[PDB]
RNA sequence: UCGACA
DNA sequence: ATGTCG
C-alpha cells in the first residue's frame, strides 16, 4: 500500500501569497536535510514553483549520479513535469518576467537531457505534511 | 453549467 | 488563487 520510499528527494514549494512570493527547497525524505533552496523570486504562482522544485531536483540527482525518486504533492507540476511543459495561466509581463524565465528554462532543460527519476505522487492525507514542506 | 481532486 | 479531470 504504496510504502514511503525513503531513499529520496523530496521538494515543495514555499510562498507568500498566490501569486506572490514564491520559493522552493528540495530536502532528504529520510533526513529532512535541505539539499537545495531557491533565492525568493518577486512573483509567481504556487504551481510555477511546485514545478521548478522538481525539475531542479531532477538536475540535482542527474549531476550526482543518484537514481533517487522525487517526491512531490503537487499533481499540477507532477503532470507539467511529464509533459515537459508547464501550462501556467500567470500573466507574461514586465513583473513576471523572472518567474516565466525561469519556467521556460526550466522546460528547455526538460527537452534538452534525459533522465530515470521516478517523480512520485507524495500524499499528504496520508503521511502527513511532505518533508520539504515550509 | 455542475462538481471531483491535487 | 493556481491547475487537472469528468
Ligand atoms: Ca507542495
Ligand atoms: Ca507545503
Amino acid at each position: 500500500k504504496e510504502e514511503i520510499i525513503w531513499e529520496s528527494l523530496s521538494v515543495d514549494v514555499g510562498s507568500q501569497g498566490n501569486p506572490g512570493i514564491v520559493e522552493y527547497k528540495g530536502v532528504d525524505t529520510k533526513t529532512g536535510e535541505v539539499l537545495f533552496e531557491r533565492e525568493p523570486i518577486p512573483i509567481g504562482t504556487n504551481n510555477m514553483g511546485e514545478f521548478l522544485a522538481i525539475v531542479h531536483g531532477l538536475r540535482y540527482l542527474k549531476e550526482r549520479n543518484s537514481r533517487k525518486p522525487i517526491y512531490s504533492d503537487s499533481q499540477t507540476a507532477i503532470k507539467w513535469v511529464k509533459d515537459k511543459k508547464a501550462k501556467s495561466t500567470l500573466v507574461r509581463n514586465e513583473e513576471t518576467a523572472l518567474i516565466w524565465k525561469l519556467v521556460d528554462e526550466a522546460e528547455e532543460w526538460l527537452n534538452t537531457h534525459t533522465y530515470e527519476t521516478p517523480i512520485l505522487k507524495w500524499q499528504t492525507d496520508k503521511w502527513g505534511a511532505i518533508k520539504a514542506d515550509y
